[PDB]
């Protein structure tokens, strides 16, 4: 009547566990694309519910099972932001984005290649890694300080609880609502008697500040992530790279990014995706448009609120399209 596992090796099973059920829901969820059945994984996955349920001490932060919700906060601790999380310079004409790029080459001196990204319309987030485990999610908030709600961001099935290397990083992005689940929880809450949400970000908002993680799990949400606070640990010399390493770590990446040889380019594509907006399950407020080398980027440097070698292009509003 012995109990098979030791300690250590339910230790080492519970490592290999959490990294391979990690793996495939990243592939099932992020990439689409699922290496394994669902019977896989799910035989995997209680084979580490029994584990932790034998041995609790082996419970950490990365593991699968911490997603689930059941958690209840009695509040948000406030999660400050060493790096501010500032917001760009704007424009909204041909003119005022060709004026950038006059402004641009007026400081390097040359003409200038920009990673041209879909400025996402949702909630803004920053996702702390201390060797390479998910350790904090925080809200924006005003830029310097926002809510830490890392127990409701376990939840969002896109966001990694490990990544492929175990840096230590800041990871900025967006956590949205997608339109179809945001129409048809609406419907849920007037049958439900509750007051409605008037768009798709109040709705992402509202749903990452519910103390309650089980509320949150029933939510659908999801993310983009498209930066770091700093580059240190990442191998990146430009944007685009940037975005693909973010990729091969484990994060969701917005895929309709574009590296622009010139601003004509740069302007054929808000053309292209200002006529692509209403075709997009996400809502979208503009295109950011960045100098795309990071030796350039920090010869341009920042003004006293926001980077000199970004701006962002924005389209009216979704609600007058
Ligand atoms: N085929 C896979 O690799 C894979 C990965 C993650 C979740 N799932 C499925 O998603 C559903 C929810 O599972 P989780 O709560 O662990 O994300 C289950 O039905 C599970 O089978 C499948
Ligand atoms: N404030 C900012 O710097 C940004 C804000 C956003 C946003 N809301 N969505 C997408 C991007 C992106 N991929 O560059 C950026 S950049
Ligand atoms: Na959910
Ligand atoms: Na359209």
């Amino acid at each position: 009547e012995q109990q098979p596992l030791t300690l250590t090796a339910a230790t080492t099973r519970a490592q290999e566990l959490r990294k391979q059920l990690n793996q495939y829901s990243h592939e099932y969820y992020v990439k689409d694309q699922p290496s394994v059945e669902d019977y896989v994984y799910d035989r995997l996955y209680k084979e580490l519910v029994d584990i932790e349920t034998e041995f609790p001490d082996l419970i950490t932060p990365d593991s699968p099972t911490q997603r689930v919700g059941g958690k209840v906060l009695s509040g948000f601790e406030k999660a400050p932001h060493d790096i501010p999380m500032y917001s760009l310079n704007d424009g909204f004409s041909k003119e005022d984005i060709f004026a950038f790029d006059e402004r641009v080459r007026k400081a390097i001196g040359k003409p200038v290649a920009y990673c041209c990204e879909l400025k996402i319309d949702g909630l803004a987030i920053s996702l702390r890694y201390e060797n390479g485990v998910f350790v904090r999610g925080a809200t924006r908030g005003d830029g310097t300080v926002g809510e830490n709600i890392t127990e409701n961001l376990r939840t969002v099935r896109s966001v990694p609880m490990r990544l492929t290397e175990p840096i230590s990083v800041e990871v900025r992005g967006e956590c949205y609502m997608p339109k179809q689940s945001f129409v048809a929880l609406n419907e849920e809450r007037e049958e439900n008697g509750q007051d409605i949400f008037a768009n798709p970000r109040n709705a992402a908002a509202g749903s990452l500040r519910q103390l309650d993680t089980k509320i949150v799990a029933k939510r659908n949400l999801n993310t983009f992530l498209y930066t770091v606070a700093d580059f240190g640990p990442m191998k990146a010399k430009t944007q685009f790279e940037a975005l693909e390493e973010l990729s091969a770590i484990g994060f969701r990446t917005n895929p309709e990014r574009q590296l622009c040889q010139s601003i004509d380019e740069v302007w054929a594509y808000i053309e292209e995706y200002h006529e692509k907006r209403s075709t997009l399950p996400y809502e979208i407020d503009g295109i950011v448009i960045k100098v795309n080398e990071f030796a350039l980027q920090d010869e341009l440097g920042f003004t006293v609120k926001a980077p000199r070698w970004a701006i962002a292009y924005k389209f009216p509003p979704e609600e007058a399209e």
